């Protein structure tokens, strides 16, 4: 169901992810491969977990990271989650010390938009969609991971709404995917690199924004920007953005 015997867990490895990075992996029920997360011990109630991970479990989309199930007859409760043997997505894009074309980082933002437009149509919201969690499967196929019970700020990834009246929607995900392909587009730079939190609210009230990086053509840099409308109801849907990314891709 969603509970999980670990002895149906086997091949237990502990491998390295980018340079410094860990993951433990597994192969669950001798097929799958799997990644090894803990829970903080305390920080849920056991009944608060159960319901969160059977939500989590019923969100299936080829460009979501799936989870498999939950052990909690255990000390501490660990998540088995899809293997993602290329990574992190943003030290992927600064591991191009060989690769990217500008069709493979619109093709990463649209493996991105396809799962965030499934989000949306079940009305669930992600709340820290960046490139830190997106993963990168052995395809090179980019998949949003860390939301539900896979979670100082997030600052620069967050609309005004969200930092002044910690108003989440749906739109303060569209905000947080322009952002994403920002990263992308430059390749897994930092977003206001050099701003204390207050010089990004206060750049980002003066109705300034994320430069265009110089891979992204015009339209590319007119969907990011979209994404950062001021007012929440402007910016557009995950549906629109899909259409834009499409039309996009046509077009070159």
């Amino acid at each position: 169901s969603w509970e999980i015997d670990p002895k149906d867990l086997t091949f237990l490895k502990e491998l390295g992810t980018g340079q410094f990075g860990v993951v433990k992996y597994g192969k669950w029920r001798g097929q799958y491969d799997v990644a090894i997360k803990m829970i903080k011990e305390g920080s849920m109630s056991e009944d608060e977990f159960i319901e969160e991970a059977k939500v989590m479990m019923n969100l299936s989309h080829e460009k979501l990271v799936q989870l498999y199930g939950v052990c909690t007859k255990q000390r501490p409760i660990f998540i088995i989650t899809e293997y993602m043997a290329n990574g992190c997505l943003l030290n992927y894009l600064r591991e191009m010390r060989h690769r990217f074309q500008t069709q493979q980082l619109l093709e990463m933002c649209k493996d991105v938009c396809e799962a965030m437009e499934y989000l949306e149509s079940k009305q669930f919201l992600h709340r820290d969609l960046a490139a830190r969690n997106c993963l990168v499967n052995d395809q090179g196929v980019v998949k949003v991971s860390d939301f539900g019970l896979s979670r100082k700020f997030p600052v620069r990834w967050s609309p005004p709404e969200v930092l002044m009246y910690s108003k989440f929607s749906s739109k303060s995900d569209i905000w947080a995917f322009g952002v994403l392909m920002w990263e992308i587009y430059s390749l897994g730079k930092m977003p206001y690199e050099r701003f204390t939190n207050s010089e990004t609210a206060e750049h980002i009230a003066q109705g300034l924004r994320l430069y265009r990086p110089h891979l992204a053509s015009e339209k590319v840099y007119t969907i990011m920007y979209s994404c950062w409308h001021e007012k929440a109801d402007e910016r557009p849907t995950f549906k629109i953005l899909l259409s834009n990314i499409l039309d996009v891709m046509d077009e070159e």
